[PDB]
């Protein structure tokens, strides 16, 4: 069993890390029959096109992020709600609990399988103008974000404007002043070269997102049961060392963008952005009621 799998990062990044230990422990605990190789720098495709190309089965595994993952699988939008989760250890503690798992139920019903949960920091305004230290600074910002709905009612609310784009062409967006701004956790601000031509950093850190690592369903159901719990105890074991590289990236990623001369700020006021955010949650439970459980779960696991 060849297996293909997806990472948008480098093969560096603590993500690529993490999925090359996974493909070595896949191999070896089947004893070479699932033999995993992992496709970086997406390689195959953007992230909805692989997200769309792993539920039909064309590839077998890959880290997705939740993000772009809402307008496929209606639960995961709740993830996407700016500030609803106060810090990534909060975010860990509620995905490896109960509340975990209904998320993965939900992607299981679109074809996907999940094995483990990655963490991606906390996403925070870039731009190549002026420190932004409270919502009224993010006026006349045109700011790339991820393609989900939400992200550009969030830019909106916070007073500014934004353009959905793949990943991939954001820097060359900067670098000719297409956009002024994006949003990102410290690694990715910093690998993607981002940093080198946008030069203000302001902590609004108002996405704190899962990303899975998950398994094409057609490829899940090939496997016998014993070959599902060997991958399983590899997705968890990449699980844990991905999160403690990221940890150590987080860290040496703000080393480097500070030797480099960027500015970063904290906001006056982080409550500013988030009282700015409330139409969105009435909104989103209003349409989804469905759903406004899931939401005051995480909410009341945060008191
Ligand atoms: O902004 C983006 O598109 C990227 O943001 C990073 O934080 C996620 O790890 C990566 O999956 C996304 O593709
Ligand atoms: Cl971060
Ligand atoms: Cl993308």
């Amino acid at each position: 069993d060849s297996w293909r799998g997806w990472n948008i990062h480098p093969p560096s990044y603590p993500n690529g890390k993490a999925l090359e230990s996974f493909a070595k422990e896949v191999a070896e605990k089947t004893e070479g029959r699932v033999e995993p190789k992992v496709y970086h720098n997406a390689v195959l495709g953007d992230q909805p096109d692989a997200i769309e190309q792993t539920r039909s089965g064309a590839l077998d595994f890959a880290n997705f992020n939740m993000g772009p993952m809402g307008p496929i699988v209606p639960a995961a939008n709740v993830l996407s709600l700016p500030f609803i989760f106060k810090s990534p250890d909060d975010m860990y503690r509620i995905m490896d609990g109960e509340i975990g798992e209904r998320f993965a139920d939900a992607l299981a019903e679109k074809n996907l399988i999940v094995l483990s949960w990655f963490g991606s920091g906390a996403r925070s305004l870039y731009n190549t103008d002026h420190p932004v230290e409270t919502p009224d600074d993010v006026e006349g910002l045109k700011v790339r974000v991820m393609n989900n709905d939400l992200y550009v009612q969030m830019i909106d609310e916070m007073g500014g404007n934004a353009t959905p784009m793949a990943y991939g062409e954001v820097y060359q967006s900067l670098k000719t002043g297409v956009i002024d701004g994006a949003e990102n956790n410290y690694p990715s601000y910093e690998s993607s070269g981002h940093y080198e031509v946008a030069n203000y950093y302001s902590l609004t850190e108002h996405l704190i997102l899962p990303e899975c690592l998950c398994v094409a369903k057609a490829s899940w159901e090939e496997l016998s049961e014993k070959d599902r719990q060997a991958i399983r105890e590899a997705a968890e074991d990449a699980a844990k060392e991905q999160r403690a590289l990221w940890e150590e990236g987080v860290q040496a990623s703000k080393q480097k963008i500070l030797d480099a001369g960027v500015k970063i700020n904290e906001v006056d006021d982080k409550s500013a952005f988030q009282a700015k955010m409330q139409p969105i949650y009435d909104q989103f439970v209003q349409e989804h009621p469905e759903l406004e459980s899931l939401v005051t779960d995480i909410q009341d696991a945060q008191s």
